[PDB]
């Protein structure tokens, strides 16, 4: 696929500290059309349930739509194309051969733009998946990392090396979103990246991409994005079908944050 | 309620040409909290069905939430506060006494950020409602008018006097949205305005507010917004639960645009 040249192929050295959670992120189609990003999340039972977090606005919100979605793992460029280069802006060489079809909707809620699906098919060990940890604490972090499929193209990584802020969407009054500021010439996010995770420095999901002003041409404060917070989605709309808590902590261990779980 | 001072009270002279469709627009609450804007739309049978168009992102998409929503009619400042004035930015004197409760979801689709509800309670003639026309044709217009409840506060009007553009949301590649550019010192839209209609110069709904960069301090290209298009929502997700066509033209007359219907007719 094709995305903005300023983006950074996950295989680049910028991915050296994220070789586990890179394997949590997938691209997916909706009714046959490549559509959005999501990612695999661990739960407090460490049981490999195929909980797959994405964005409500992507519309994977009905049993019918979830039933026909196709999830594509390990879709990324084989080599590190120099960020900013014509090559990086060109069609990549990623494979879409490792896929699975079908899911059910466990929960969804508009306010933090989240959807939690459970994929029908158990993880194929051959795909070498990773179930990422999460952190639902009410706090900002000193930096963060996005792993995402911009334009639903090959997987990219984008780093933020400044503090997050808590706000509503687009900086409105609120606490539903984490506002993440990208580096002046670093990777950003694009339509198609929605639903992609933002990770804390300890590699725990804090939220998933809703949207924002960033693009490769964006400058200043516009080079930033908003993620619907796990903190907010945890309690969500106050029912099991509108929040994360019943799924990510079904046993009720009271975990405020957990680590990831590897296929191995 | 309180909203940005650059906004324009509907009772101002700026509303002189919209005294009908002003009466289509309402504010509503979600699980008790003032939440978003919607508006009443006519259908090809001219039968006063309480079809109420709003935004999918407002989350009025489940039976439970639709059942407990409260819709507030005729919530506006009694006098024209000068746009840009401290008065305009202050709490208004609108009333929330004329309301009704409950609806069902007829259709919703994320791509054009639309939800079509049908309110449970038939129109109260005393409320003096108007069911706006609509226009599903695939085209831009030379200008447009928004009527909305910014911050779910008193009703305001915002005029665009330049051409609309067709794009995806936030100017992305696509045709799902109408991009509307506001006047340098004119009214804008704000969170809470979502779901509010954009009207063609002929006062027909073309779409409902999704979002965008505008605010009272926004400048140039940022002083603009994106509306999910009726044209797009008409066909929607290809089923009656994901599109407008089955509801707004149940009879299958083939209407490409219709005019409004007043309470007095
Ligand atoms: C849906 C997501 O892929 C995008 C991500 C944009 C990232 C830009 N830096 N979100 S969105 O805001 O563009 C959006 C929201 C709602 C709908 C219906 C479409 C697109
Ligand atoms: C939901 C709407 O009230 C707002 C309107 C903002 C208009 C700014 N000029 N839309 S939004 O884009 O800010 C938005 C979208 C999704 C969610 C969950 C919240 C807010
Ligand atoms: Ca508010
Ligand atoms: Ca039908
Ligand atoms: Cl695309
Ligand atoms: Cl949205």
């Amino acid at each position: 696929g094709v995305s903005g040249s300023c983006n950074i192929d996950v295989v680049c050295p910028e991915g050296n500290g994220h070789r586990d959670v890179i394997r949590s992120v997938a691209a997916y189609s909706k009714q046959g059309t490549m559509w959005c990003t999501g990612s695999l999340v661990n739960n407090s039972a460490n049981d490999k349930k195929m909980y797959f977090l994405t964005a409500n606005h992507c519309g994977m919100t009905t049993a019918a739509i979830a039933s026909s979605m196709v999830v594509y793992w390990n879709y990324q460029n084989s080599t590190c194309r120099a960020p900013g280069s014509s090559s990086s802006g060109a069609n990549g060489d990623g494979s879409l051969a490792q896929s699975q079809t079908g899911a059910v909707v466990r929960a969804t809620n508009a306010a933090s733009d989240f959807t939690l699906l459970e994929l029908n098919t158990a993880a194929n060990p051959a795909y070498n998946l990773f179930w990422a940890g999460w952190d639902r604490r009410d706090q900002n972090f000193a930096g963060a990392t996005a792993i995402h499929h911009p334009n639903v193209a090959e997987k990219r990584i984008s780093h933020s090396t400044v503090a997050t802020e808590i706000s509503g969407y687009n900086g409105a009054t609120g606490t539903s979103h984490l506002h993440v500021f990208w580096q002046a010439s670093g990777g950003v996010t694009e339509p198609g990246s929605s639903g992609s995770p933002i990770y804390s420095p300890e590699k725990r999901v804090l939220g998933q991409l809703h949207g924002g002003p960033s693009s490769c041409s964006a400058t200043g404060a516009d080079r930033s994005d908003y993620y619907g917070r796990v903190f907010t989605s945890w309690t969500g709309g106050g029912t099991s079908a509108t929040r994360l808590s019943d799924w990510l902590d079904a046993a009720g261990t009271g975990a405020q944050f957990i680590d990831g779980l590897d296929s191995t």
